[PDB]
């Protein structure tokens, strides 16, 4: 069957909702005061957190080595509270998966559990206009309202849902080296 | 934790979506052809079961004894396929749950779970200017489209969802007897 139970402790303990211009979004907490967001979300410099205005101290909208939107974005957020660290539940590389659950936190939806069945390493996807790489698909008809929704396994949290046609849904995926601690680097 | 696996098994073998003048409705499948749905989705003589127009043989309102609304309108439908029997898993009796998953089948969410939490026996409730009785209410914000939705423990199928005022979301109480293979009555 579908890990429940699994999805519903990361969205128990890893989960915020998050509001910018564009709406609201489900946020997964990462580690430490770090999270991710879809980069269509446009987050600024300051962003509201459970309806809290929050300063975002870092945000890198991530891009592989085409050039190319990944469609993940990793902030930083001036919080007290730290997230319980979920890095070890990341996925090291790219991967299809079975029986997946959709897990969304919204205000609308403040806790929703949607088995979205297979998932597939998808690659390439036009995202309303934008190329968009390493995109996980599900058959699913995945709604407006449930982006930044995370997208598990039992013992893996391996994306966050962007996008959707009306028949399959979309995450980009999470990966393991995206979160590991580095070096020096001016980015903006 | 919330029986997540049982709210599944009941969707996935007795639900079905129903629309009708008002809208579309989760529908549970109770036994032979005999489902339930709420008294105000307003059921005539045929009614769309998985878009599939469908004689409503018999459709019974179900009031009290002090002639108030229970909420809930059984119907017996013209249809091939007969529903598992599930009637052992309906409660004899008023009661209070612990845990409970609310979960929708309907077009725009084919497929959804929502860990509603603890249902308490709340009793009467006007709904939209109708008194209401035998009412179980939960702490958690219900929408529109939600209505039908089936509330489940483990092992207990105990109500559909018909109600919300934004903070709480109120089910009619599913009982064993309403259920019970009887005799002879001019009901219409
Ligand atoms: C989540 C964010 C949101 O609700 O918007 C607020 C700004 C939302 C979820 C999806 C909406 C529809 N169902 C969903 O699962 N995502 C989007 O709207 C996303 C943009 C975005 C905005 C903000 C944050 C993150 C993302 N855009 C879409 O999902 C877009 N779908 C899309 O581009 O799909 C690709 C299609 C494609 C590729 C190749 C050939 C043919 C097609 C095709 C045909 C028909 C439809 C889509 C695609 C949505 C908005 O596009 C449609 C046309 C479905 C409305
Ligand atoms: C499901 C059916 C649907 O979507 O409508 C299509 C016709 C829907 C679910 C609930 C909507 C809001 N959240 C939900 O969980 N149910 C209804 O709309 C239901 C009527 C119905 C129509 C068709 C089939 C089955 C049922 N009506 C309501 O839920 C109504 N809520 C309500 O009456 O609550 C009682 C309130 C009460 C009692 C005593 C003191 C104070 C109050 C109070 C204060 C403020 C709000 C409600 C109540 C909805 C429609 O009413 C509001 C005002 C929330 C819109």
């Amino acid at each position: 069957g579908p890990g429940f139970d699994f999805a519903q402790a990361i969205m128990k303990k890893n989960t915020v909702v998050a509001r910018t211009e564009k709406g609201e979004f489900t946020m997964l907490g990462v580690h430490d005061r770090v999270a991710v967001i879809p980069t269509h979300a446009s987050v600024g410099e300051t962003i509201y957190i459970n309806d809290v205005e929050t300063k975002v101290l870092d945000a890198c909208a991530l891009r592989d080595l085409t050039d190319t939107n990944l469609e993940i974005t990793i902030v930083k957020l001036d919080r007290n509270q730290k997230f319980r660290d979920i890095r070890h539940f990341l996925p090291r590389y790219e991967d299809d998966y079975n029986d997946a659950v959709l897990s969304v936190h919204t205000s609308k939806f403040p806790n929703m559990y949607i088995p979205v069945g297979q998932v597939t390493n998808y690659g390439f996807l036009n995202l309303g206009g934008t190329p968009t790489h390493r995109i996980l698909m599900y058959n699913f008809p995945t709604r407006a309202g449930q982006c930044g929704g995370v997208v598990t396994t039992t013992g893996k949290v391996i994306g966050i849902h962007v996008g959707g046609n009306g028949a399959q849904g979309f995450a980009a995926m999470l990966l393991h080296s995206y979160f590991t601690d580095t070096q020096k680097h001016h980015h903006h």
